[PDB]
């Protein structure tokens, strides 16, 4: 069964625990090139009554570095926000719970703007078809394949 964030069926709990980025997605691609502030390789998300905790580490010169943040419920159901390098608000368009996790992030920083996207597993990698699934809702948010980066070679220190 799969369930979207802000869809009625949704059960946060469900998404708590360990998770890896597998792909990130973006309209502005160097956010998430190699020294890019939102290429994280996310570890696990503690859920919470009102917010969840995400633990994640980064990269630079293949040295890894942790990186704990946490996002609240903002009013609309499904919905996060939380500061790192600007203003995110961020909803899980897509999960099945047991595989991945499809998160859809807005950033705002210095009156500007961009998309994120993110392909998350339970395990270190996840299916092509899956893959391809991401690809799919990347491109229903005009963001194009060139702009998706496959991270499941590099995701671990
Ligand atoms: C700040 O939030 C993020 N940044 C980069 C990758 N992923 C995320 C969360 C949406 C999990
Ligand atoms: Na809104
Ligand atoms: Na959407
Ligand atoms: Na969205």
């Amino acid at each position: 069964e799969e369930a979207s964030s802000t869809g009625r069926n949704f059960n946060v709990e469900k998404i708590n625990g360990e998770w890896h980025t597998i792909i990130l997605a973006s309209d502005k691609r160097e956010k998430i090139e190699d020294n890019g502030n939102f290429r994280l390789f996310l570890e696990q998300i503690h859920v919470l009554e009102k917010s969840l905790v995400l633990k994640f580490h980064t990269v630079r010169d293949e040295e890894c570095s942790e990186l704990s943040m946490v996002a609240d419920k903002t009013e609309k159901a499904g919905e996060y926000s939380v500061t790192y390098d600007g203003f995110n608000t961020f909803t899980i368009p897509k999960t099945d719970y047991d595989n991945f996790l499809m998160a859809h992030l807005i950033n705002e920083k210095d009156g500007e703007t961009f998309q994120l996207m993110g392909l998350y597993g339970r395990e270190p990698d996840l299916s092509s078809d899956i893959k391809e699934r991401f690809a799919q809702l990347c491109e229903e948010h005009g963001i194009l394949r060139e702009n998706i980066i496959d991270l499941s070679n590099a995701n671990r220190c």
